[PDB]
């Protein structure tokens, strides 16, 4: 069906704290309200989404939102979907530092896997507790950054430019891009690590880069009768750039974005290459600073998350 729009607010930064910045982000229910701090006179702007998630607070707090919390919501039923034959787009998106990164993959420590982790551990473990003899399962990964219109295999650095392209009956796909069979959580788990330091002015990962972590999930469903059948499904969990070199991939990205459910697909490796997430069932997390020096940036996002939330696929 359509897509579904979650929002998140994050702790203040060092940036923020040495600024002494207040919270100008306000969330209740599945609603999240935004204060504009160089004009408090305007009234403050509410937006509406399917999630708009508080955790700018802590884990010591009750109504803070653990990572996993966001999964099991989001996360969580994607696989669902995935598993369900269908396939499936989860991408971070926002302002650098403002939370992507920590919500799709988060850390490794005190339970603070972001969603690509946990889709991962759950996927294999909902594969592991298979009893049916009937099944086998496949898993193939892949991971990739698109920094400036460039695709760069972070699983397979011992090379690269890798070009997308475009199968006559088969969509766009980077060539030469590694796809690595996985059997087990701790297999797709190693891959992601030596795989994260690898992404690309600003110091550590460049903001402007797109990281592409795909899983082609394969169901295979035999029968003493006679034919095993077998349903495929692409799960893209995407860690989008900065929303503020170029990386007019995002901006490319607002036009695709836009107009829901012509539309300039190949003006854009990122928004060419996802062009199905088309037939696909796509989640978007939009990653929000509470801090009052975003005031643009911030709402942004949310006038951004709002139009993501018009569209169905
Ligand atoms: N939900 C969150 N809970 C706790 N800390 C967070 C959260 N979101 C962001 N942060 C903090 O902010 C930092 C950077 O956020 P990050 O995910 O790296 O942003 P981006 O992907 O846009 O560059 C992390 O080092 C982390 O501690």
């Amino acid at each position: 069906a359509s897509v579904k729009v979650a929002v998140r607010v994050r702790p203040f930064n060092s940036r923020e704290m040495s600024r002494d910045s207040k919270c100008i982000i306000q969330m209740s229910g599945s609603t999240t309200t935004i204060v504009n701090p160089k004009q408090p006179k305007e009234t403050p702007k509410s937006f509406s989404f399917d999630y708009s998630y508080w955790s700018h607070t802590s884990p010591e707090d009750i109504n803070y939102a653990s990572q996993k919390q966001v999964y099991r919501d989001i996360g969580e039923e994607m696989l669902q979907h995935a598993f369900e034959g269908y396939n499936v787009c989860i991408f971070a998106y926002g302002q650098t530092g403002a939370g992507k990164s920590y919500t799709m993959m988060g850390k490794q420590e005190k339970d603070q896997q972001g969603i690509i982790p946990q889709l991962c551990e759950d996927l294999f473990s909902r594969i592991n507790d298979t009893t049916n003899d009937n099944m086998s399962y496949s898993v193939e990964v892949s991971y990739m950054e698109i920094y400036c219109e460039r695709v760069r295999d972070l699983l397979n650095p011992k090379n690269g430019n890798l070009r997308v392209r475009e199968h006559p009956l088969l969509g766009p796909y980077v060539e030469d891009l590694s796809k690595l069979a996985v059997t087990s959580y701790n297999d797709i788990q190693d891959l992601m690590d030596s795989g994260n330091k690898p992404r690309t002015n600003m110091n550590e990962t460049s903001s402007r880069s797109h990281a592409v972590f795909n899983i082609i999930f394969t169901q295979k469903r035999h029968d003493a009768e006679n034919i095993t059948t077998e349903k495929v499904s692409k799960i893209s969990l995407v860690d989008l750039a900065g929303s503020e070199n170029i990386n007019k991939s995002l901006t490319t990205l607002g036009k695709v974005i836009s107009a829901l459910a012509f539309i300039p697909y190949r003006d854009s490796v990122l928004t060419w290459l996802l062009r199905e997430n088309g037939n696909s069932r796509t989640a978007m997390v939009a990653a929000l600073s509470p801090a009052d020096i975003n005031y643009d940036e911030t709402l942004s996002t949310l006038r951004y998350a709002d139009r993501a939330k018009q569209i169905r696929n």
